[PDB]
DNA sequence: CAAAACAATATT
DNA sequence: AATATTGTTTTG
């Protein structure tokens, strides 16, 4: 996780993901938020990772979408393989099958 | 030099 | 209100 001011992101990202994911099936109607308020609140009682806010627990694991689509649709030669990467898509996958699977369950309600 | 990731902002 | 995005900082 980049941030202001950090030694290492590369490891603070997969143990953001690597919350996310184990915690993909919980899931409240009543408030959204109060998931995303809750990875915050475990990332920074556990993992240690620093300071986060609910909306920045909605920024930042969606700016590392981004980079996973981005880097999903490269798949051009001239990188090397690697295990820290390849957990991090992995977990990426994992969250992105979650959120699909969610919004399928919308496009039942309507129509 | 360039991309990635955050944290806040812009747009729907 | 919710999300991708936008500006800045960090990693490569």
């Amino acid at each position: 996780a980049k941030a202001q001011r950090t030694h290492l992101s590369l490891e603070e990202k997969i143990k953001l993901m690597r919350l996310v994911v184990r915690h993909k099936h919980e899931l409240v109607d009543r408030k959204t938020s109060e998931f995303y308020a809750k990875i915050a609140r475990i990332g920074y009682e556990d993992e240690g990772l620093a300071i986060h806010t609910e909306s920045a627990c909605r920024n930042q694991i969606i700016s590392i979408m981004r980079v996973y689509e981005q880097r999903l649709a490269h798949r051009q030669p001239g990188m090397k393989t690697t295990p820290e990467e390849d957990e991090l898509d992995q977990l990426c996958d994992e969250w992105k099958a979650r959120l699909s699977e969610l919004q399928q369950y919308r496009e039942k309600f309507l129509v």
